[PDB]
């Protein structure tokens, strides 16, 4: 029986290695990278590998390995899949962990954005959570911490870190890690997976994906929302997307909005993500 080598960039940067039969399916890979981390509450988190146009692709459980990856390395990240709209009620601590993680990840890249007070908040339960209570010792007027974040870090951010820490003196960091959550769940991009597209007037958007529902950002003045009741059904052909809204009561036939993808790749995995996210809401 033949082996192939999985590499997995875990939340925490470093690198899990191990061994699969060539024809196993996703969830084969996936249970292995779940027992290393102690995670049971394992339908939050998927693999993602990156693509012949270095795109991210969620890799299917139900499917074998090398039909995905095809020509590419095995290579793949640990990541959140489905972001609970409510931390608070996860079973577990070890499941907050791993959220916090990913979502530190969301910040510092600048896909989850923050105000700065928010950054600061969110720094200083990562840290209480990581080195415990506040300690002057390490951290002069001149500190700057390890921990990353937010995109662009300032001296100005690092005090107000070290400040709003300073007031979390014997917090647990499972403590830490709740607030820090109850705090990251209230941002507006939280959970929200964006895909570019145009509108059928050829206008550059963007799709976001979510718990709640779709969201079309044409700009900053007029953001449409689509709660999951609203959407009747979705389909996708070529490069196109379409999206099929009920009527209000009383209107007779549902609208269509269509949108350009990209490539049909593009438009095949904006489809999926929505099916995926669509059946999370069915089933909260
Ligand atoms: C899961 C998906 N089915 S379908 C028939 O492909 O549109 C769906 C059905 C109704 C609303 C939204 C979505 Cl995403």
């Amino acid at each position: 029986p033949k082996s192939m080598q999985c590499k997995v960039i875990l939340l925490d940067g470093s690198e899990y290695t191990c061994d699969v039969e060539k024809r196993s399916r996703g969830q084969v890979l996936f249970d292995k990278v779940c027992e290393h981390l102690n995670l049971l509450e394992k339908d939050y988190f998927g693999l993602t590998y990156r693509d012949a146009e270095n795109q991210k692709n969620w890799l299917d459980p139900a499917k074998e390995i090398k039909k995905q990856v095809r020509s590419g390395a095995w290579h793949f990240s640990f990541n959140v899949k489905f972001y609970p709209p409510d931390p608070a009620q996860l079973s577990e601590d070890i499941t907050r962990y791993y959220l916090c993680l990913q979502l530190r990840d969301d910040i510092v890249s600048g896909r989850l954005p923050c105000s700065f007070v928010t950054l600061a908040l969110l720094g200083s339960y990562t840290v209480q959570s990581e080195l415990g209570d506040y300690d002057p010792d390490e951290c002069g007027s001149d500190y700057i911490s390890e921990f990353r974040f937010a995109p662009n870090h300032t001296k100005e951010l690092e005090d107000k870190v070290i400040e709003l820490h300073k007031s979390h003196r014997g917090m647990t960091p499972a403590e830490a890690e709740m607030h820090f959550l109850e705090n990251a769940k209230k941002l507006s991009m939280y959970g929200v997976d964006l895909h570019h597209a145009k509108d059928s007037e050829g206008v550059e958007i963007m799709l976001g994906v979510c718990a709640s529902g779709l969201l079309i950002y044409r700009d900053r003045l007029r953001i449409n929302r689509f709660a999951w009741p609203k959407v009747l059904k979705i389909s996708y052909k070529r490069n196109n997307f379409y999206i099929k809204i009920r009527p209000g009561e009383f209107e007779q036939f549902e609208s269509t909005i269509g949108f350009k993808l990209p490539n049909h790749r593009a438009a095949k995995r904006l489809w999926k993500v929505c099916v995926e996210h669509h059946t999370f809401f069915r089933l909260l």
